[PDB]
């Protein structure tokens, strides 16, 4: 940086500290990742500047024939890297994203089917203080209690007796593979419309590594910033039968003028997905996800749905009779970020829970690998098994800063 | 840049091409303006990489120590700079600030009064294909078919007669100023809630050159980058009684995680809006505005209203027989950005309307005085009074490149 030093000392001074901070920690927050100096540079080009209402040849302002072409950029390296019919990349976020199929194809009340929250489901599925519980009628399936994985024999019959109008797939917190094939055949027995909000999975469905849900959903929405390790922001995909309505539904429907310096970060960040460095890179997610997991169970630990399929972990601690939230706070005295995180079934509150979320995409991005995940855990099994003892978190300390350098 | 280039060279080509044509043109969208390279800067930061969901302080995730700092430099920054008692600087755009407030106060199919939209109101101020008009029953206001000046008589019997939960006062293409106290007036006799909506006049009432809508209303609303001159994003600022709540509505209610490089860089921008030489720029804007207007008039243009008290001004195009799609069209011809837009009681559509909007915001930034408003001017009646000469459009095209050197 060179202007922003001199203008806003203030400003400069607390990114730095943030800049220094994710060197130090273990990021194990499984939404989490670092992105490329590329994808950085283009959010902070002049793009930001323009209104850009509408879409690429059929804006609202002139002037446009530029960013034009960086959306377009965006749109078919999306569809090219997902197999999707279309995409539109203008959602601000994922909350934006999933807002924009619900106006789509819902009406105020109507009823809504999606993941337990407290299984797995993420907000924006039908939580009471969040605008999907508020504005639509939203019922849950669950996970069976014993193998934590989705009961689809649960989904079916919720989606029979409910009747949905759409049933949502996907999660913030599911450690396995979701069978996408499984949520069409019941949204097709039912006459319901399939949503895959895939924001946690969409890197690793795009290396090959999780099952597509493009051919399966009727609409696909996804963060960019997850495993896919592109900026902050959000992307609907659908087939072309539904193109028009989704993208009426972004604009003028739920938002305004897009962030074209955040398209043109989008852009970058599906150009280096469509490279073989980036399968590599998701497959060691994966592989040191596995590798974690062994590890943890290794030190004691048990595990939701015991193991992963995936990026993330989740850290069943009623055996150690801990609760998410203590073993959060102490995990952050060393240098290890996690966060609690209800795990099925659970006994506690969302507030206090009886589980941590660990996610690999982070770690991985800045070369951790098989050795570091073994140390990883070690340190973790140290924290947790010694909360009370002043030397023992010390020593976790030290072995979190030999691993960051 | 560095990086970018080698990483992506076809993004790269689009961003450069973008930057050049902003330097090259005269920009004239009343929307739009040009930030500072710190501005830019904290956008293009690490802090894209953090998740931080809930508030400074009281965040869902731990790392968040020095976001926390960005956050509420952001919040004090604004709240000295408007006097407002609470800033929420996490709405991801206007749309989404518009959004929350509504979300707050508001259950579905409630009855909201706005400006007409053809009259100077936003989309988002009831549209019958934007949420605002899908989600609630708005009415609307008009403005006096003489002088173009919002009628205050007709606010008070539609809000009479129509008895709306929540007034919105604002506008999109309003040249005048707007008398708050009347708006809040009008609310109390009907026990209405008063929303402002100040996006495009935000900066002229940092500067003090437009009557503050904080003391007046429960709730105001903005931009960030219009005549504030900072990133695209927006901003709810309300006074205390309403900060939880309209914190609730942001997060969990309608958004998730805040961009915090964006918010970094609305603290930037509220930093320099706090200078001297801030207050000085927006009123070189509001002057420049106005002898524009005066020199418009001089080439023979009716102007709706018959001036401007801000930054922008409206070109009632009916007297030279011309649509506001052709102005547009044939302005671009030439290098000169202004949008089409609906004068009040239009004869036409929305989609070719009988008047072009432009605002002085961006070519102040890039150091435009009082002497190239009068060549803008003649350059624009020039082109307008000469639709079918391309030897007067080519004598125009080489002025606009004389003024943008």
């Amino acid at each position: 940086m060179k202007y922003l030093p001199q203008q806003d000392p203030q400003v400069f001074a607390a990114i730095e500290q943030e800049r220094k901070r994710q060197h130090a920690k273990i990021e194990l927050i499984a939404s989490e990742n670092f992105v490329s100096r590329a994808v950085m540079e283009a959010q902070g080009s002049v793009l930001t500047n323009k209104y850009a209402e509408g879409y690429p040849g059929r804006r609202y302002y002139g002037g446009c024939e530029y960013v034009d072409i960086v959306e377009e950029l965006a749109r078919e390296r999306a569809k090219q890297l997902f197999g999707a019919e279309h995409a539109n990349v203008q959602p601000h976020s994922g909350a934006q994203a999933n807002m924009a199929v619900y106006f789509t194809v819902l009406e105020h009340g109507d009823t809504v089917l999606g993941m337990n929250l407290s299984h797995g489901g993420h907000l924006t599925h039908g939580s009471p203080v969040n605008f999907s519980g508020v504005q639509y009628n939203f019922v849950a399936y669950g996970v069976d209690p014993e193998t934590h994985v989705i009961d689809y024999d649960d989904v079916r019959e919720k989606a029979r007796l409910h009747r949905p109008k759409l049933i949502v797939a996907a999660a913030a917190a599911y450690p396995r593979i979701i069978d996408f094939a499984k949520f069409r055949e019941i949204a097709d027995e039912v006459g319901a419309y399939l949503m895959v909000d895939m924001a946690h999975i969409a890197g690793l469905v795009a290396a090959g590594l999780h099952p597509n849900p493009v051919p399966y959903a009727h609409f696909v929405t996804t963060t960019t910033h997850k495993t896919l390790r592109g900026p902050r922001g959000g992307m609907i995909l659908c087939q072309e039968q539904f193109a028009k309505q989704i993208d009426k539904a972004i604009f003028p429907g739920i938002q305004g003028g897009p962030l074209m310096h955040v398209i043109a970060a989008k852009a970058v960040a599906f150009g280096e997905a469509l490279q073989d460095d980036f399968k590599a890179y998701a497959k060691r997610v994966v592989d040191n996800a596995k590798r974690l997991a062994s590890a943890l169970q290794n030190e004691g630990f048990t595990l939701v749905s015991g193991g992963t399929d995936n990026h993330l972990l989740l850290v069943d601690l009623r055996p150690q009779q801990l609760t998410g939230k203590t073993a959060e706070k102490v995990l952050d005295e060393v240098g290890i970020t996690v966060n609690k995180n209800t795990i099925p079934y659970d006994p506690e509150s969302p507030f206090v829970t009886s589980g941590i979320r660990i996610g690999t995409a982070a770690v991985t991005t800045r070369g951790f690998g098989l050795e570091e995940m073994d140390e990883i855990a070690a340190i973790i099994g140290l924290v947790l098994k010694n909360v009370g003892s002043e030397q023992a978190l010390e020593e976790a300390r030290q072995r979190v800063a030999a691993l960051t350098d």
